């Protein structure tokens, strides 16, 4: 009821609501090809399988909680200009996620009547929404600091500092100006330069990174869905999984991007776990038994190597030979003590695959809004476009790579931090090269691994990184997965919630007619001009690659 408390709830929901995270585990982080091998991502993204109850969650949960709270608090804060501006900025942020997910969405008519359930809003067009983002963020950025009120509900890294909220608003303007740079290059350039030249500045260093701060509190997964306090980061929670036999595995797309470039992030992101006794309350190092070094030593002894799971395949598909516990001295000692716990062959099978480091799965992980590393990559790309940016593209790109590594050191890694020498060597071996747009946006995709909505939006916009071509990778109908969409390319949006067809029937129909007459998750959004690039060949040294030509 207090508008600062409504700001708090709406900020925390962003990453703190487990009941929308199935959309991120099952679809979006699979679409981006960061993760593959878990059952959930294989069944949904991996099979290009639409299910309304999964696809609808970002829409239903953000409109039911955050948008209702924000709209109510905005109406009730006209006397508190600083809070009012912060509420409106977070509303822009969430509406941009909603529009980048679904396309045309309720916004301009999503007011007091709509959140009370008595009014049907039209769906604003993506083009009109993006235009409004620029005017609203300009207005909010100037309104910040014209109040004397304390933004006491701020749970972000901005810590109620209006100067930091101003830099955040200008950085969002820069992101959205890049987003529209293919469909409207002149507006993109104008808006980008206006924001980057603004007297109040943008996020230029990690000290001004914008993220939501989450607490070290126990995980509860789907339990108590009615009573969510949103205090912990539910993205890392769902990636850890409610089921120890289905943790999140790193895809071959991400694995080979890292390995092929000598990226020191390879075995910071990827670890090998034997996790049968792991805590579900809070990921623990004691029983997420990290056997990475011993697994790599076994590979070296046997002239073999990693088999990261391909997009479309589960860990139990494209079966990788399972080493005996005797191959890993730590596990061998444990199994000689207690075979029921430590000689389980299913848990040893999952030990063979590269797993996401539990450092990315802890309750207190930050919820990234926008980082200085992203802004560095935006400046690098703007320079390559010929926009009026200070400093050469190489300098901005190198700043972005360095800041992406330091982000891991500062926000995630609890051990084995990436050294300055490792960063400098990686940068020296990975310059912009012949296709700077590809290099910049592939590095940004690594940066956005824990910010899946931005990863997916920027990949759709820039069409990089080149993904694995799903149509050239195996399917597994004999394993119970359903392949009901003959177009296997990565979806470019999600379908609208099907209940909208009843609950807001006229406006749902009109939005669907505008995209050509069916609710098509292969239809590109207004700012998405071209198809994402795909890798022309994939023949990994171990495991399975593209199916052999002519065998399909
Ligand atoms: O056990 C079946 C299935 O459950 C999935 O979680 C459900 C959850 O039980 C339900 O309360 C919620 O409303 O929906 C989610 C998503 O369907 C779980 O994610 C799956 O791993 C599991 O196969
Ligand atoms: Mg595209």
């Amino acid at each position: 009821l207090d508008p600062n408390a409504q700001l708090t709830t709406s900020l925390l929901q962003t990453y703190g609501d487990f009941s929308l995270m199935d959309t991120y585990r099952n679809y979006i982080t699979g679409f981006t090809q960061h993760f593959a091998g878990g059952w959930n991502v294989t069944n949904y993204a991996g099979a290009v399988h639409h299910e309304d109850d999964i696809a609808r969650r970002i829409w239903d949960r953000y409109y039911e909680v955050a948008i209702k709270n924000l709209v109510d608090a905005i109406h009730k804060s006209e006397d508190k200009a600083n809070l009012n501006a912060a509420l409106r900025i977070h509303r822009v942020y969430l509406l941009s996620v909603l529009a980048d997910t679904y396309g045309d969405i309720p916004a301009s008519e999503a007011g007091l009547g709509y959140i009370s359930g008595i009014s049907n809003p039209k769906y604003d067009t993506v083009e009109d929404l993006y235009g409004w983002f620029f005017t609203e963020l300009d207005a909010c950025e100037q309104q910040l600091g014209t109040g004397t009120d304390h933004i006491s509900g701020d749970v972000t890294s901005m810590g109620g500092d209006v100067a930091k909220w101003k830099k955040y608003a200008n950085s969002l303007r820069m992101r959205y100006a890049m987003r529209i740079s293919d469909v409207n290059p002149s507006k993109g350039q104008e808006e980008f330069e206006k924001a980057m030249n603004h007297a109040d500045g943008y996020i230029a260093s990690a000290a001004d990174d914008a993220y939501i701060k989450y607490a070290d509190s126990p995980y509860t997964y789907y339990d108590g869905a009615n009573d969510y306090d949103f205090r912990t980061n539910a993205l890392g929670e769902i990636l850890y999984g409610q089921d120890p036999s289905s943790p999140t595995f790193v895809s071959s797309t991400l694995f080979y991007q890292l390995q092929n470039t000598g990226d020191p992030r390879l075995y910071r992101i990827c670890r090998h776990y034997y996790n049968i006794k792991r805590s579900q309350v809070k990921p623990d190092k004691e029983q997420n038994i990290d056997l990475t070094d011993e697994v790599l030593a076994y590979f070296q002894r046997n002239n073999i190597g990693e088999e990261p799971c391909n997009t479309g395949s589960a860990w139990y598909e494209n079966w990788m030979n399972v080493a005996d516990a005797a191959e890993f001295p730590t596990l061998a000692k444990l199994a000689e003590q207690d075979a029921n716990s430590y000689d389980n062959s299913d848990y040893r099978a999952r030990l063979m695959r590269p797993c996401l480091n539990i450092d990315f799965e802890m309750p207190s992980c930050p919820g990234i809004l926008i980082t200085s590393a992203e802004v560095d990559f935006l400046l690098a790309e703007a320079k390559t476009k010929g926009w009026n940016v200070s400093g050469d593209a190489e300098s901005h790109y190198e700043a972005g790579v360095r800041a992406s590594m330091e982000m891991l050191n500062n926000y995630y890694l609890t051990s084995n931090k990436i050294s300055e020498d490792e960063i400098n060597a990686f940068i020296a071996n990975n310059q912009l090269g012949e296709n700077p747009k590809q290099t910049i946006n592939t590095q940004a995709w690594i940066l956005h691994m824990m910010n899946p909505s931005e990863a997916w939006a920027n990949m759709r916009r820039s069409d990089y990184p080149a993904l694995l071509d799903r149509s050239r990778l195996a399917t597994f109908p004999g394993d119970g997965f359903v392949y009901d969409d003959p177009n296997m390319s990565m979806p470019t949006r999600l379908r609208y919630p099907e209940l909208e067809g009843q609950y807001n029937s006229v406006n749902y129909k009109a939005a669907i007619e505008r995209m050509g007459g069916t609710d098509d998750w292969h239809k590109k959004l207004w700012w998405d001009k071209s198809d994402v690039n795909v890798q022309g060949d994939f023949n990994p040294p171990y495991g399975k690659g593209y199916i052999k030509i002519g065998s399909g």
